[PDB]
Parts: structure tokens; sequence; C-alpha cells
């Protein structure tokens, strides 16, 4: 899918079947993530919002992988978290997920179509 990274964190791929979204800070220095949150387009629907940790440190080289609810994934930090405001991250043609950092600026987004 069509990708952008500024900075250490990508999003390094989006689940289809809306299970998960997995991050990799491809930098060799580690970043704090702590308030920084996920925003997610699926077609026309409305806006779905996780938010990080208060506090979360993505380590050099490492990935995270957020999962939804619904997904039979074990909340075990640091490599997986578990989202449970939302059984899914939704499904679609078009699925847009952006990672946000804690002013609001948009970092890095994986699109789907």
């Amino acid at each position: 899918g069509s990708h952008r990274t500024s900075g250490r964190v990508a999003v390094e791929e989006v689940d289809e079947e809306g299970k998960f979204v997995r991050l990799r800070n491809k930098s060799n220095e580690d970043q704090s993530m702590g308030n920084w949150q996920i925003k997610r387009q699926n077609g026309d629907d409305p806006l779905l919002t996780y938010r990080f940790p208060p506090k979360f440190t993505l380590k050099a080289g490492q990935v995270v992988t957020i999962w939804a609810a619904g997904a039979g994934a074990t909340h075990s930090p640091p490599t997986d978290l578990v989202w449970k405001a939302q059984n899914t991250w939704g499904c679609g043609n078009s699925l847009r997920t952006a990672l946000i950092n804690s002013t609001g600026e948009e970092v890095a987004m994986r699109k789907l179509v």
C-alpha cells in the first residue's frame, strides 16, 4: 500500500482483516510515543482513534503491534498492545492508518486502496 514515514517510526503493516496495525522503529534511536495516537479511516466511516499509553517507548529497530479487542491477542508490552475500545480496526476497500505524535502532527501513514 501507499505509505510515508517521517522520523523514526513507520506504519509497517495494516491487516486487511482489521485485527492489527504494526509499527516499526526503523532508526537506531529509541522513540518516546507517550500520548501518540493512530487514526484509522475506513472508507467513508467516521474516524477511529487509538491512543497510546501516557508513557511508552518503542526501542530502536523494534516493532509493536496494536491489536483490536476481538483479535484473540493478549496485552503483552512492549511488543503487543491491545486496544480495548474497538473489537476491530475495520475493513474495506480503502483503509488509511496514520501515526500521530503527541502534538497532533501526522508522522507516518500507510494506506490500502
